[PDB]
C-alpha cells in the first residue's frame, strides 16, 4: 500500500508510523542539502519538484516522484483531477517567475495541481525556496510564518493569493546559503503538517 | 498573551513552543487519569468540559477552562459567534445522550460551539469518551480512526454527522477501564492536532 | 423511531413505508379541507403552521406539530439552529404579509427556520396558500410551477428570493375556494417531495 | 426533452411522472428478464449509454447520448460539456479491482453526469454490473436509506467515505437473485421521486 | 496592466478610473457612430475580441487577447487559462436560435471570462449583437437594476433563470435606436462602478 | 420609497446614483469642516448611526436606523434581523486597544451590516475614528486598491488577515490632515461605484 513502511516494519500504530516516516524523510532532506544535491535540481519545473519528492520519500511512499492517479481534496477544495493533471503541470512549467507576484502565483498553481498522493506541502515548499533563491536571491524564514496563518492563507489561495503573498514577502531573507535557515525551515515545514518528533540537523 | 509559556520561557521557535506545550499538557492528562480525578467530573455538560480543559491547559493557555471572547474559524467554517456561546452551551447541556445517535449529535454540536480559543479538539474528545463510557459502556479506540478520516468527518459534521458516526461506531470498544486504551487515545488525539513528540505514559 | 409506522406496523421496505405515509397524510389533508377545519386556523403564525403539521402527520411523525430538537440540513444549507429556532419563529410571527413581496419574504424565512424534523415543505406550502388567500385573494396553482424550478428557487431563496417570487407570482390564481385547485395542489406539493402513489381526491 | 408530454398531450406534472415511470420500469423489467442486461459492456460509458437508451428511448429525447447543456443540482455543477467527452474517456480507463476503486469510478461517473436526465437510475444499474463482475456482489438498495444516499452522493465529489460505507454495508452475494434486482429498481426509482409502480408487477 | 497609470503618471485610483472611463467610452461611441459595430462577426470569440480591443487597446495591455492568469470574483473561479481555448471553441459552436440558447451562451462566455479585465462591458455589447441578429431585440439595460443583474450573474453558473428573467423583461425591439445603445453603454459602465461620463457627450 | 430622491415612472439608475453621491458627499464635507465629526461617540453603534444619518438623511429612508429586512451580498448572508440588536450590543462591548482588536471590531460591524444601504461608507468613517482615537492613525484609503479591499472584506467573515494587512500597510499618522480625509471619502465612494464628484469641490 501507499505507506511502504507500514507492513515492512509491522507497525499498527498511526503515531509510530508517522514518527518513522518523519525520521527517514528528514534524513533524506539533510542529505539533499549536505550532499549539495539541492543545488543541482532544475528550478521551477515539475521535473525538479518530482526529483525533490522522490528524494524525500523514495521507499516511504509508493510511486514517490510520480503523479497520483486518484482524485484528492482538503476541506471543501478539490485539487486538480487526474484527468488533466498532466496539462496542468505543463502550464505551470511555462509560468513566469521574475518577481514575487509571479512566483507566488506559480506556487499557488502548483499547490492547486497537488500532483502527488502525499508529500505535496513539504516538497513544494522546498521547490518554492529554490525558485525564490534563483530569481530574487531570497528564501523564506518559515519560522516567521505562523502555522495557522500559513494554512489559512493556502486555503484562501485558490481564490486570492494576497494572504500567502503577504506572509511570504514579510518572511523573506537574503541568507540563501545559510545552512541554519534551511534546516530550521525544514523543521518548521514539517511542523506545518503535524510532524514534530525530530530536528533534521540532529539526524 | 494567549501562549503563556512563550514569554515565560522566552521561546521564539514555533516548533519548540509546540513541543513544550505538548509535554506540559500531556503530563496534566496523565495526572488527570492516574489520580482518578477524571472519574469525579460531571459527564456531558459544559461544566465537565471546562474542568477538563482547565486541567489540561492551566498555565499553558490564558483563561484555560473559560469561554473565548473572539470569533474563530477553520477552513471555511465559522464556529458559534461569541454573542451566542452562552445559549449554545445551555442548549448542549440539555441534549440527551441515551444512544450513539444522540451522543454523536451532542459531540457535533459541542464542536460547532468550539467554546475555547484553543484546545477544543483534545478536551472535547476526552469529554466525549466520558459520555460514551457512562451511557454505552464504551470508549473510542482512537487509533482505529485514521487522522485524515477523522478530520474530514469533523469538517463534514456541521452538515451531516454520518461520516463521523461511522468512524466512531466502528472504533468503539468495551475496554472502558483499560489504561492503555486511554493513554494510546491521548497520544492519537494529540497526533490529530499535530503534536507527535511525546508518549503520554512515558512522562 | 421518528417514523412511528416502521415499528408500529413492522414495515422494513422504504418504498412501502413511503406509500403508507403518503396515504395516511393525504387522507388527513383531504379531511383538513373537506371538514372546513382549514378555514378556522390562525393565518401566518407558527401556531397555525404547527396545527397544519400535526393535522397532517400525527401518528406518522413522532412529535408532529412540535419543533425539532436536532439540527438539519439539505444540500450544504444548514437550517436554523435549534438553539435559536424559537426566537426565529417569534420573529416570523411578527413579519408583515401585506403584499406579495412581504409574503414571499415571510415564506422564505419560515423555510429557513424549517421548524419540524420532516414535513416542512408540504405543511408550509399549505400555510403559504392560506396567507396568500387572506391577504391577496390568491392561491398558488402549484402545477404551474415546475418541480425542479421550485426546488432550485428554494435552494437559492436564503440568498435572493427573486426566483421563487417570480414562480409564485406567475402561478397565482383567484380561484381561492376551488376544491380542485386545492386537491391538485396537494398532489403536486407531495410530488415535489417524491410521493406519487395516490391522488388525494381518491382517498 | 419529455417526448411523452407532447405525444399523450399531458399537462399535469404528476401524471407525466407516472407515465414515464411506468414505461421506463417496463423497459427495466425487459432488460433483466430478456437477458439483454448480461451482454452489456461492464464499466464503460458504452455500457452506461446502452442502459440509458434501453430505459429511456422514446421517453427522453437523445436517450443514450451525452447532453449538450450544462447542469447542476444544489450548488454543485456537474462536468462542463466542454470537457465531458474527456471526462468519460478517463472514466473508461479507471480500474475496478476492489471496492475502493469501484466506488471512486462510480463517484467520477456521477460527477460526469453524462445525460440530461436519468443519470441516477441508469448509473446505479451500471454500478451493480461492475460490482457483480469484480466482487461477486450487488447492492441491496433497500439497506441504503434514501436521505443517507442522497447526502452521501452530495458529499462524494469531496470525500467518498459516506457512499463507500453505505454501499459496503449493503452488499449481498445474491448477484443473480431476481427479487434483489427488482426491489433494487424500485428503491432506485424511489430515490428520485417515483413511487407509483412495482417493477415486477408490470 | 493599466497602461495609463504609468503613461499619465496617475497615482490616485479615482483619477485613473475616470480617465479609463473617458477613453473607452470615446471608443464605444465611435464603434457605434462609425458603423464599425455593424461589421463585427456576431456570436463568436473573434467578434468579442474585436469589441474588447476596440474599447480597451489604449487602456489594458493585450486588449482583445486571452488572459494568461487565473482570476476569480467572489468565491467563483473562472475558467482556467489551460482550458480557455477549448472553452471558447465550444462557445463558438453553441446555438443562438432563441432566448434560452442565447442566455446559455452568454452565461458560458461569462464563465470563460477570457480577458484580464473588461469582460462585463465587452460581453454585454457582444450579447446585444447576438440578440439583435437572432431575435430582433436588444436589452434596455436601464430596466435591469444593477444589484439584480450582479446577483443574477453570480447565480448564473448554477442556474440561469434569474438573468434570463431580467433580460427577457428588459428586451426592446428598438434595435437601431441610438439612444437605447448609448444609454445602455452608460448603464453597463455603471454596473462596473464608472459613473463620470455620459457616452454621447464625448 | 427607500431611495427618497427617486420618483414615479422609469428612473435612470445612473442619474439617481450621481444625485445621491452629490448630496451625501456634501454632507460628508460638512461633517468634517463643521467639526461635527469630532463630537461623535467613537466605536459604538450610536456613533455609527449618527454618521449614517448625517450622510444619508433625506437620501435613504430610515437613515441612522437598523434595517428590518435580511440582506446578502455574493453568497454571504449578513446578520439576520432577528438578532441584529444583540449583535450591535456585542459590538459595543468589543475592545479596541490595538490593531488586531480594532480590525476584529470592524469585521464584526460589517457582518452586522445594520443599515439597508450605506454600510460601507459610514462604517469606514467609523473605523477611521476608532483608529484615530486608539492608535493615532487613520487609513490612507488610496493605498488600498478597490479590488483588494473588496476581496478582503469578502474574506473577512472567515479570516480578517487580508483586510488587516491592507489596513496596516495603509495607516498614516496624519490624523488631522484634511487632504487625507477628503481623498479617503472619494476613494471610499469609489469602492462602492460612485465616481462623479470630488468631495472637496462641493
Ligand atoms: N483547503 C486547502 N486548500 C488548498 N490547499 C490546501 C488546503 N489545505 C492544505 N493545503 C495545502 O496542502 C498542503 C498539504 O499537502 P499534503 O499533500 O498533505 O502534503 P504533506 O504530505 O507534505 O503534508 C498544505 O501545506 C497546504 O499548502
Ligand atoms: N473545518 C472544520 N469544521 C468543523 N470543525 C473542525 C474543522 N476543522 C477542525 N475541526 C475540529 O476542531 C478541532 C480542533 O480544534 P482546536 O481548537 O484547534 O483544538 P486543539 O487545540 O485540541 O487542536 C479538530 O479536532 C476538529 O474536531
Ligand atoms: N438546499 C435547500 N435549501 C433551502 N431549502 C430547501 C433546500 N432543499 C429543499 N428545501 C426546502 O425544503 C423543503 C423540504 O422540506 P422537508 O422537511 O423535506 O419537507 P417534506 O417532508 O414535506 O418533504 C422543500 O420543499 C424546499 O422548500
Ligand atoms: N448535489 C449533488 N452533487 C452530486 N451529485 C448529486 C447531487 N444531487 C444529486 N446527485 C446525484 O444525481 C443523481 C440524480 O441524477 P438525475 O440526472 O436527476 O437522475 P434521475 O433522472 O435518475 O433522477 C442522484 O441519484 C445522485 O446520485
Ligand atoms: N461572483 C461572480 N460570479 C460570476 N460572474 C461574475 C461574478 N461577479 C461578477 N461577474 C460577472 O463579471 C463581470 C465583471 O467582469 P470584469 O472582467 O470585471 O468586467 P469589467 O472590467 O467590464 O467590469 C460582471 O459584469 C458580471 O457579469
Ligand atoms: N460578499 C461580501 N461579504 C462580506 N462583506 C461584503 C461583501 N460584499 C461587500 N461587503 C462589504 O459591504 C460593503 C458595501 O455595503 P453597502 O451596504 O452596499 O454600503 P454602501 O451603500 O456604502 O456601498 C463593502 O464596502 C464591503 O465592506
Ligand atoms: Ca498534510
Ligand atoms: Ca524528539
Ligand atoms: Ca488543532
Ligand atoms: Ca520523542
Ligand atoms: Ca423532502
Ligand atoms: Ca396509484
Ligand atoms: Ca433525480
Ligand atoms: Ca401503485
Ligand atoms: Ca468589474
Ligand atoms: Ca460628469
Ligand atoms: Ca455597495
Ligand atoms: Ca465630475
Amino acid at each position: 500500500h501507499h505507506h511502504m513502511l507500514e507492513n515492512k516494519l509491522g507497525i499498527i500504530n498511526q503515531l509510530e508510523l508517522n514518527r518513522v516516516e518523519e525520521r527517514v524523510s528528514k534524513e533524506n532532506a539533510k542529505r539533499l542539502y549536505d550532499s549539495g544535491d539541492i543545488d543541482r535540481i532544475e528550478v521551477g519545473t515539475f521535473k525538479g519538484l518530482s526529483y525533490i519528492h522522490n528524494y524525500l520519500f523514495e521507499d516511504i511512499y509508493e510511486f514517490a516522484g510520480k503523479v497520483r492517479s486518484q482524485n484528492i481534496s482538503k476541506g471543501n477544495f478539490r485539487f486538480a483531477p487526474v484527468m488533466y493533471l498532466e496539462i496542468a503541470l505543463e502550464h505551470i512549467d511555462k509560468m513566469p517567475q521574475r518577481n514575487l507576484d509571479e512566483i507566488v502565483a506559480k506556487y499557488v498553481e502548483m499547490n492547486i495541481a497537488h500532483p502527488f498522493r502525499e508529500g505535496n506541502g513539504r516538497a513544494t515548499r522546498i521547490w518554492l525556496d529554490l525558485i525564490l533563491k534563483k530569481e530574487l536571491k531570497r528564501v523564506v524564514d518559515w519560522n516567521l510564518i505562523n502555522k495557522e496563518d500559513y494554512l489559512s492563507a493556502m486555503e484562501r489561495s485558490p481564490v486570492k493569493d494576497l494572504e500567502i503573498k503577504y506572509l511570504i514577502s514579510n518572511a523573506l531573507t537574503d541568507k540563501i546559503n545559510d545552512r541554519e535557515i534551511f534546516m530550521k525551515g525544514i523543521d518548521i515545514s514539517y511542523y506545518y503538517e503535524g510532524y514534530t518528533e525530530y530536528n533534521v540537523d540532529e539526524l
